[PDB]
């Protein structure tokens, strides 16, 4: 069992074990994958109320795997769930990128990963 | 360990177990929580290209918990990850509502839950 959750409000990771086998984490909210496997990347990014953003800069969130974009998301400054199921390899760095970090409300913004169990049964 | 994943292309649930203890799943793509706990609800809803949209309905996805909306999601027909971390209770029906089924590219659209382990280790 291996899961970690980063809370942007505190810049703390919450973890299943003292030292998770599947991942290393840093205080910037980035991760390095230690175990190759299928991961669920998740989170919610809370934008500042658009009422308070007085330019035309879009609200964009990207998730990167090393130097490759895994996904790019944008909405009109509404709560943004992120991630999905991705196959990852030992050594992969995972991290978020924001069009503007000033768009992000720290309160209730979080992200993380969980190492998925195999799903061999089908109904 | 308890995780399920509904593949909209096939209408099949992929499962950790022959009979997952935490959840009852149905072939309509709905589920009912059997074990009270902290869950990660996840998925990706992939829209068809706007050039194929015939109707006038906006791209909207809702997650329902029993008879009430837990989450309302919307964008301009772009990739939509869904969900987040939620406390759910035995008996909670969870299902997705789309504004228009014709908006959805079934092939890579999926959703599900995973019962989360405790995250007692912080830093």
């Amino acid at each position: 069992s291996c899961m970690v959750k980063f809370e942007l409000s505190s810049s703390k990771w919450h973890m299943t074990s003292p030292k998770p086998h599947c991942v290393n984490t840093t205080s910037d909210g980035k991760l390095k994958i230690l175990q190759s496997g299928t991961y669920l990347i998740y989170g919610q990014v809370i934008p500042v109320d658009k009422k308070y953003i007085k330019d035309n800069a879009p609200f964009v969130v990207q998730i990167y795997k090393k130097n490759d974009v895994l996904q790019t998301l944008m909405n009109d400054f509404q709560i943004l769930p992120i991630g999905g199921v991705y196959e990852l390899h030992a050594g992969d760095n995972i991290y978020l990128k924001f069009n503007s970090k000033d768009h992000i409300q720290k309160t209730n913004t979080y992200w993380g990963i969980i190492l998925m169990p195999d799903l061999p049964f089908i109904s």
